[PDB]
């Protein structure tokens, strides 16, 4: 009874350590190094010590493995010690069963489940102690890091794991087979620039602002297009977009410059995700692209970006 | 004596502890291309490996429960054996000893050994670990219902994966950096875009501009040049009955001897409850920009153009935490 009281606290304390190391492992190895260096530049409390741990992901796995294993071993080495003193030789089992059922719930699975909901907030909190324990285990680290001269875990939620849950959607009907492809496209659609999908000026059909109104229809009805850029004595110099509908319903005296409208000029590095929205806000369809020198380069239509997101994807 | 019963279970548990740890690494380290090759080659333990990898979470919970249970058993028998010899100094002798044995033989050891022998070991352990996996089905059932977690969700217990659940996953992706902040707002947008139907983004019949198929082109151009549109439906003796669609780009480029019925083209009729995520792909595949919505009785109720759906997709997009 005397020592038993002192043993149930080490049992509880070791359980918290095992949970602390197990939950710390999930949050730490899940933050994208691209995002860690973002929090560090912002200077948030914990990012510096977190970028340190990311410098050697092998240090995050060994620390949490050893700190937890040591704890887990102590969590049960005492649970049976307490068990036997309470239940004789039947305590090695009783103490064993009541230990394995708590190392699983509060020292392994529970701590891992909790850390997934709060992964950025917890990673910044356990950056200091985990980096501290890693220093204490520098002997054991060098032992396992030195063998690296004699010949990585992934986050709880990977972009592939998400993609897979969507495929489950298509399979179960909750998600149309058409928007699975669109959901797949969005993920491969934010880092895309307009230059990657623009129509090179070479293949563009345009018209000079000095041309004849009637002569413009010769282009529309011959090329079948509905919107052609307009240029001013230089293919480089785009001064307006001409809409075919305006020419069909044109007055008897109007000229090319009367029915053209100011184009939305954009760079070659324009993200097409925000351009599909900027065009949808102007009620406009075409966007003129300019290179680094302001010279014409190509055009981009809402029909281009639409083709991107609607493109059909492969099923795994 | 009872000691002999303890030291034997101590080793056996230490082998299980190392069997699961090394089976987890080997089963997960192996690439999807290697399994597909072993699948076609048809080697022993491949078919059971292909299924075992379908849910990478089911592999970690079984190898964890296994390695954890065994590890505790290794420690239990050390604190017990040592206690039988060293009284209460055994709890320390057991803890300290077990703490090093599990680490070097149940954890770190089995892990490093698996990284170099991923192929051979995965096949020899795909069968036993898969067997255990089916025993853990009760645990896999509960885990797949706790939707506040994202660590152990096997998805092999037939869960209801609805738009709600995917959003939960995407929210986590943005928080850890695997998904960018901006490309999450897009997923939430298209996620709710699929819920929208045709009627909710259509133009009601009352606002539509049509032209009777018995009119003349001189009248057709007048409509376009007045309403500004580029396409208008066509009917026959009744407003409920739509028979085609007319485009100005063709009426302007119409032969001297032309008509409205020969210039119009068959429309794509759709119900009011039509999903626009499908219609957007279908309209984009038929090269057409406008559909025709028909109410339950197959009468003209409105139209849905590509632009009508892009507004719902873009300007009215969702985002939440
Ligand atoms: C809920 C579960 C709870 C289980 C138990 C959790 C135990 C947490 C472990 C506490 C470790 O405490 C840790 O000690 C070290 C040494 O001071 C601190 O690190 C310190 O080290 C450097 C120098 O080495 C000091 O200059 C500086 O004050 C501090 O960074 C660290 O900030 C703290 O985090
Ligand atoms: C589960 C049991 C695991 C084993 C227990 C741990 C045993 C640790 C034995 C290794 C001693 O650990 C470590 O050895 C190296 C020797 O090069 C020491 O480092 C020394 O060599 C390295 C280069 O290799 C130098 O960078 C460093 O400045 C020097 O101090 C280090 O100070 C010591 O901390
Ligand atoms: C120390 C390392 C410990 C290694 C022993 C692990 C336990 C042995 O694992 C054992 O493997 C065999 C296949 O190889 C499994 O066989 C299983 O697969 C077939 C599948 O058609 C089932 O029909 C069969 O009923 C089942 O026993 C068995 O269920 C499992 O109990
Ligand atoms: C850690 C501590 C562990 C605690 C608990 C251990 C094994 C018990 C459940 O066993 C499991 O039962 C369900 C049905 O009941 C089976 O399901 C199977 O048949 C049922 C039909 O009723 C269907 O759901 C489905 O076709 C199939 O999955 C499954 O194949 C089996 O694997
Ligand atoms: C931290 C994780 C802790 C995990 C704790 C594990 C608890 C195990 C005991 C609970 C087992 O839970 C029980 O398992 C069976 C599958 O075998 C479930 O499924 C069974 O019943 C449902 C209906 O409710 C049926 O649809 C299904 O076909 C059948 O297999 C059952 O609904 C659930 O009531
Ligand atoms: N004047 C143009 N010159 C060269 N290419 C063009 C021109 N206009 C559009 N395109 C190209 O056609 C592709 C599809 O664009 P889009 O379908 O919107 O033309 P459109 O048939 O006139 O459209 P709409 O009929 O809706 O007005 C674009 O990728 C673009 O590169
Ligand atoms: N005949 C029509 N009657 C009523 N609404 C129409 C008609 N045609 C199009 N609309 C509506 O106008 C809006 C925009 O559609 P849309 O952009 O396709 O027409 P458009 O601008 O004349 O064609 P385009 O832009 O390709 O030249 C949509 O809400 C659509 O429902
Ligand atoms: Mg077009
Ligand atoms: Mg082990
Ligand atoms: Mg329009």
């Amino acid at each position: 009874i005397d020592l038993l009281i002192v043993e149930v606290v080490l049992f509880i304390a070791a359980l918290l350590f095992s949970g602390f190391f197990s939950s710390s492992e999930v949050a730490l190895i899940s933050i994208t190094r691209a995002k860690v260096h973002a929090l560090q530049s912002q200077g948030r409390k914990g990012a510096k010590a977190l970028d340190t741990l990311k410098r050697s992901t092998d240090a995050i796995q060994i620390t949490t493995l050893i700190g937890s294993t040591i704890a887990n071993v102590a969590v049960a080495s005492l649970a049976t010690a307490i068990g036997i003193t309470l239940y004789g030789n039947l305590g090695i089992a009783v103490g064993l069963v009541v230990a394995a059922v708590l190392v699983l719930v509060f020292g392994e699975i529970g701590p891992k489940m909790y850390a997934s909901r709060y992964t950025e907030e917890l990673a910044l909190r356990v950056s200091r102690p985990i980096l501290f324990f890693s220093k204490l285990l520098y002997p054991v680290l060098w032992v396992t890091d030195r063998i690296e001269q004699q010949f990585v875990t992934e986050p709880v939620v990977t972009e592939e794991e998400i993609k897979e849950w969507i495929d489950v959607g298509e399979e179960e009907g909750t998600i149309e087979e058409e928007e699975r492809d669109m959901l797949y496209s969005v993920l491969r659609f934010g880092d895309t620039t307009a230059r990657e999908v623009m129509t090179p000026r070479v293949d563009v059909v345009m018209i000079e602002d000095t041309a004849t109104l009637e002569s413009a229809l010769a282009i529309f009805n011959e090329t079948g297009f509905s919107r052609i850029p307009v240029y001013h004595e230089r293919i480089d110099n785009i001064v307006g977009l001409l809409n075919v509908k305006d020419v069909f319903s044109a007055q008897t005296s109007a000229t090319i410059r009367d029915l053209m409208y100011e184009p939305y000029f954009i760079p070659e590095s324009k993200k097409i995700d925000e351009l599909l929205k900027e065009l949808q806000v102007k009620k406009q369809h075409m966007a003129v692209v300019l290179d680094e020198y302001g010279s014409f380069a190509g055009i981009v239509t809402v029909e281009d970006m639409l083709e991107e997101l609607v493109l059909e994807h492969h099923h795994h």
